[PDB]
């Protein structure tokens, strides 16, 4: 149960909710055919912002991850709840009405299992931070960015992985390209994948993380 809750980005860390569409709720989206999946929503309602963030092509952002909307660098999620994270980009007219359900979405980074450590185990103990690498290549203009939390504790049965997401509203500054391939939410995650259906006790130091292909500038 878990929360991307603030965003640094060029040196600047917004506040709590700023340019992030939160729900005050942290609970799990586990229907990966639901439009929820895109930006949560549904059982998590979120708050509507009228903020964007500012974002350097080819910088490095932090999204910041808390148990509930007031916890600290202690409370980020319960450290049972092993799994990847992941960074999506979307390309949007206007950050403030793209609700993100649909195509466009490209993978900027992921973390899965390294030797035996998970990507959100790194997230806990590093108090929160979520590095991600902002693509050099990309046209200016305004963008969702997607961050997410996946936890596979009880991920053996079908639904069982919970995910956790929320996007910021960003504008994207500073020879540029879009990928060439780009994927939907929903769409990308089947309940069959073999990241998402999984028992993740029977592993020893390949996990398949899920989703498309991260993109590489070319
Ligand atoms: C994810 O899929 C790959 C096959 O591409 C496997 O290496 C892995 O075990 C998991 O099933
Ligand atoms: C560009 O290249 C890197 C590997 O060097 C990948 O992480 C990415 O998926 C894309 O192929
Ligand atoms: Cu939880
Ligand atoms: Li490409």
């Amino acid at each position: 149960h878990t929360i991307f809750v603030q965003l640094e980005a060029d040196g600047t860390t917004y506040p709590v909710s700023y340019g992030i569409r939160t729900p005050s709720y942290d609970g799990p989206i586990t229907d990966v055919t639901s439009n929820d999946l895109a930006c949560n929503g549904g059982p998590n309602p979120t708050t509507p912002s009228d903020k964007i963030i500012t974002v350097n092509a080819g910088s490095t952002v932090k999204a910041i991850w808390r148990h509930t909307l007031t916890s600290g660098a202690d409370d980020v999620m319960d450290a049972s709840h092993k799994g990847p994270t992941l960074a999506y980009l979307k390309k949007v007219d206007d950050a403030l009405t793209d609700t993100g359900i649909g195509g466009g979405w490209f993978k900027i980074q992921e973390d899965g299992y390294n030797n035996g450590q998970w990507g959100t185990s790194t997230v806990i103990t590093n108090g929160g931070f979520q590095y991600i690498d902002i693509p050099a290549c990309i046209p200016s203009g305004q963008y969702l960015l997607r961050a997410e939390m996946i936890a596979l504790h009880a991920a053996s049965s079908t639904a069982g992985a919970q995910l956790y997401m929320e996007c910021a509203q960003i504008n994207i500054v500073g020879g540029t390209a879009l990928p060439s391939t780009t994927y939907s939410i929903p769409g990308i995650y089947k309940a069959t994948d073999p990241g998402l259906l999984v028992n993740i006790y029977s592993m020893s130091p390949t996990y398949t993380i899920p989703g498309p292909a991260k993109f590489t500038c070319p």
